[PDB]
């Protein structure tokens, strides 16, 4: 039996659905694991993987960050709005690359992801970084299908916390891109209501949000700095077996203080 597990097991059944939790401590080594190598849908959590592969890519091409794209009304997407925002203006890689992260800006992520090659290109990154779970199948908005049992716009919840760790505080990315990662995350405006509700107020908190809706599918992975500690790397992914099932912040909120107090 597994008495760290059962209080994650009455939360998602009270859910109506299954729940996917993977933290470390990355002063300790400890971690916090529950369906915690099962795949659960990215959803729009893959922007912020997105926006780490475009900064690999800036370091050896001077100026990529600092270039303006100017974008048609074709580009255009339902809840695109920053590129609607700006379509009359328009933006820099790094203006799109915030965009993605911090208001999920759907134009913006399709946008980037045909300057990598594609949701193909995108997961070569995650594999060169030696992540061998992440896929990434479609574009925006196809990828949020969230279909039970397809692999498609997947990966588990140890995968992501496993390769977040290693663009924000790792070696992935060189110094200057890692810094810019990490105030990216820090800056997001979608995830008040998981991650961030569950930490107290006064730790800093980056994070990336992901809502597919149907299936009851959402999550939200964050980088968590305890005031003057080792920071924390988490994840919680949600899904649920009927379509028109509803996705819960609340039970995302209560998976991650769960796993912080189950650290060590
Ligand atoms: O950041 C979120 O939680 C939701 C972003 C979003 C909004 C509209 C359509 C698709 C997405 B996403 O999850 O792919």
């Amino acid at each position: 039996t597994n008495l760290v597990a059962e209080p994650f097991a009455k939360l998602e059944q009270d859910f109506g659905g299954s729940i996917g939790v993977y933290a470390m401590d990355t002063g300790s080594g400890a971690t916090v694991s529950y369906r915690a190598e099962e795949r659960f849908p990215l959803c729009s959590s893959f922007k912020g993987f997105l926006a780490a592969a475009v900064l690999a890519r800036s370091q050896q091409q001077a100026g990529l960050l600092d270039t303006p794209i100017r974008y048609g009304k074709n580009a255009l997407v339902p809840w695109s709005p920053i590129s609607e925002k700006y379509l009359t203006t328009g933006m820099t890689v790094a203006e799109l690359s915030a965009a993605a992260v911090q208001y999920s800006d759907n134009a913006a992520a399709n946008l980037l992801l045909k300057e990598l090659g594609g949701p193909a290109g995108l997961t070569a990154f995650m594999r060169s970084i030696g992540d061998t779970t992440f896929r990434l199948d479609r574009w925006e908005l196809e990828l949020n299908s969230a279909i039970p049992g397809d692999a498609r716009d997947t990966s588990s919840p140890r995968a992501v916390t496993e390769s977040l760790q290693k663009l924000t505080l790792g070696s992935a990315l060189a110094a200057p891109q890692r810094q810019q990662f990490v105030d990216w995350l820090k800056g997001n405006t979608t995830g008040n209501h998981r991650i961030r509700a569950a930490v107290p107020a006064d730790w800093a908190v980056g994070d990336k949000t992901g809502t597919c809706g149907v299936y009851g599918t959402a999550n939200d992975y964050a980088v968590v700095w305890p005031t003057g500690r080792a920071p924390i790397v988490l994840a919680v992914y949600t899904r649920a077996p009927n379509k028109d099932d509803k996705h819960s912040e609340a039970v995302i909120a209560a998976a991650a203080r769960l796993a912080l107090e189950g650290l060590g």
